[PDB]
């Protein structure tokens, strides 16, 4: 009786509705769109076909389309250089391609079209998170080896702003360069090359020779990452947007800070400090027309992912490794982020070791729950935490598979869709969870080392639960 | 609804697929939906990893480990699928990789093309004992059979065409002489000199229906009128014999694997003789004389009991030709016994270029391929009475078919012409209905279910392609 009678998969896909899942492949070098209504992959693209010899396809965000099945657009970026050598693949390659591309891709109802390489046009090769603006007409990219982020206009493919963030440690000893505090300097960059182009293509600008991998923020202090400016790294990760407009939050993994910027005048306004027991925030002081500083007397723990709730009234930052928890600020005062204060922290006895790390997140459309991945190194099963986002309590934890990464949600709020990625070498897949029962409904096969996933949105209200407000 | 009931109908089988233009290989667990492992060829410095064909060897427990061969194409094969790449100098490719799954990940064990000097980019087939494998190439018109344990060449042959009429449009229709030459290594350490694009007569593998494009002057290359377009070396499951398919002359040349000689040439076309003789003209050279070539042919393969051989005529006829090969002792006695035709099968399309039998031999499933935008599908053929039963539409660009070794489900892949919809399709062999499609990032031109026993190879990438 253990073998099911002949069973068709139609009922399974029919429940999800008409939603398209987009995924980058990391070491596979691909991007792909899947139709959750039929199980068909609608299209894919392999970067090496176009002459990118190191297409580590990393992060992406998609823009609202009135009918994704007829067409949509998205940005996907890459890493490059010695990032090829950090996931245990026994490649004999001597000189890896430079990478750090930023590609604009359009689905036309049949296939993907590679529209442009925005890194080649602008000179900004940035390899970490890609976030759409709340209006769907721009996007940001950050990089945690160069510590640069920029916001871009989609229609003109031009740079709206670019900033460099630097650390100056109180103690020059690598082991204590963050623990014992330091000064973070924020500089608004100006282009230096003809046509308003920046000089940051490829590996140019890297302070360290490869990324701090998932779970690996302390590998730099710990003396395992080479580079020419090791003790100046902050590891910028993402720029996430307040859905009510005006503010963005730039996450710096090593100092454990989220720097709030005013997008109206492009200035940093306050620094939120992640660690439990530390102040809600630290002031930002302007020291020159283009330069601001934040002073920290210690750094308690690094931090990971950040996000605003769909209504913009809560901001989350995940402390990791030295503390593993979800830190929550009351951001209800839209007029003045200097007033944003810590209101809750989600903790659990099972989070007391180095791992699991509280990781990527997605909120339900109504804000009532947030789903948060729980990351561990091999071989512990990674999983999903379900959190009550009104009372800030852990409801449930479920095991999924190795190397759990990002989460998306269908825009009717019914199904969370996530990816796990096998550390680029073992089991990978797409996991779907029902948000009413909080149960896994199934795993679909996936050739991918994905560190992202998005469901293509139809409207700007969808972006409030997409790769815009959170990572 | 949960997917558990869906995966629970399958049993414990691993599907292995190459990605073609994705550059990947992957294994998926049909009992849970998980991808077990994958490998990306570009990560290893293969700059044009068009991952093409593959065969897996019997494993006592595939979930604890298994081994396979996957090859690549290279050169201007990058440029024939409509991708608007600006690459000017494509990687040489034509690698042959041995890959092992260890229960957790894939391990690239060796590049047998580098070790042997034979870079061969079309079908890979396992031998019936699971201890060797063949690779053929239809740009170079070379094939070889290899020993797995020693990673060494057992035999290699070159096949060449001398046309009766040197005009390109008439170079096959008006006949010619096919010369078969046993090759010997020419470099130190018993290595051949055929790596990368070395030896190509044409700049890409002929497409489905592509014999007409070669005749019309649309395929570039240095020896366009001397190509036969070898496709595969498929094995008689009873041992002793292999069949080398040559697409352009529409011939399957039968080899004796013990003394490495060609013994007879089966001629695909309806209305033509069952076979032509092979004449030995020198110690290492044999000839086949053809006064005309009535039509090309492509898919070729044996039924699981070895008693039937199939060759699919395409282009100028469109049918499945069937020989009685019940006489294992003497292939010169193999004789045409049936032809599967249909009013909907004419010309180049559908192009019937992959198949799989049920373990009991009662049915054969055959791909029905067409160019965009015609829906592609699967034909179900009665392999006892030799008649078409049913055709099912699947999606764009239907490619290979495998079967679970209990006979219950055909598992196939479709591939989007490297640019549109792709997926894994699963069909119930009792109802002959699709039970579902699973997503697949792949342009796969092959697929296999990892076998446990040598008997399983009778219905894997051994007896058919
Ligand atoms: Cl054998
Ligand atoms: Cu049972
Ligand atoms: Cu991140
Ligand atoms: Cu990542
Ligand atoms: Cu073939
Ligand atoms: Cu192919």
């Amino acid at each position: 009786g253990h073998m099911a009678r002949t069973t068709k998969i139609e009922e399974f896909y029919a429940q999800f509705g008409k939603y398209i899942l987009l995924v980058p492949g990391k070491f596979t070098g691909t991007v792909a769109a899947h139709d959750l209504s039929t199980g068909r992959t609608l299209a894919w693209l392999a970067g090496w076909n176009y002459g990118d010899t190191n297409p580590i396809m990393h992060h992406m965000a998609a823009f609202p389309s009135p009918d994704p099945y007829k067409g949509f657009e998205f940005i996907v970026n890459t890493q490059g250089g010695k990032n090829l050598f950090i996931y245990g693949i026994p490649t004999t390659v001597k000189e890896p391609g430079e990478g750090f591309n930023i590609y604009r891709v359009r689905y036309d109802g049949t296939k993907f079209n590679l529209v442009s390489n925005i890194a080649e046009k602008t000179g900004l090769g940035l390899g970490v998170h890609v976030t759409a603006t709340p209006d769907g007409k721009g996007f940001a990219v950050a990089d945690g080896q160069k510590d640069i982020f920029a916001e871009f206009d989609l229609a003109t493919e031009s740079v709206r702003t670019a900033f460099l963030v630097d650390w100056k440690p109180n103690n020059s000893d690598l082991k204590r360069a963050w623990l014992e505090g330091g000064t973070m300097t924020i500089t608004r960059l100006k282009p230096t090359l003809p046509g308003g182009k920046y000089d940051y293509t490829g590996t140019k600008g890297c302070k360290i020779d490869w990324e701090l991998v998932p779970g690996g923020e302390l590998f730099l202090e710990e003396g395992k990452v080479t580079g020419t400016r090791q003790t100046n790294v902050v590891a910028l990760d993402a720029f996430v947007y307040d859905p009510r407009g005006r503010w963005g939050a730039l996450s710096a993994r090593l100092p454990g800070v989220a720097i709030i910027f005013d997008r109206q005048d492009w200035e940093p306004v306050v620094a939120l400090v992640g660690a439990k027991g530390e102040p809600s925030s630290l002031p930002v002081k302007k020291v020159a027309s283009d330069t601001w500083e934040i002073k920290m007397d210690k750094v308690v723990t690094p931090a990971h992912q950040a996000g605003f709730s769909p209504d913009g009234k809560n901001f989350l930052f995940m402390n990791g490794v030295r503390q593993n928890n979800i830190m929550v600020w009351d951001t209800s005062n839209h007029a003045d982020p200097t007033k944003w204060t810590k209101k809750a922290v989600v903790e659990d006895p099972g989070w007391r070791g180095s791992y699991p790390n509280t990781f990527h997140m997605v909120f339900t459309p109504d804000g009532r729950k947030v789903y948060v991945t729980l990351w561990w190194p091999s071989p512990t099963p990674n999983g999903i935490a379900v959190v009550d986002a009104r009372n800030w309590k852990l409801l449930k934890s479920v095991d999924i598979g190795p190397d759990m990464q990002t989460l998306a949600i269908t825009y009717d709020g019914k199904y969370v869709v996530g990816v796990f990625s096998g550390y680029q070498k073992t089991a990978s897949g797409i996991v779907i969870m029902d948000t009413k029962s909080d149960e896994v409904v199934g795993i679909l096969p996936s050739v991918g080392g994905h560190h992202d996933c998005v469901i293509v949105p139809k409207t700007v209200e969808d972006l409030r639960c997409s790769r815009c407000t959170t990572t």
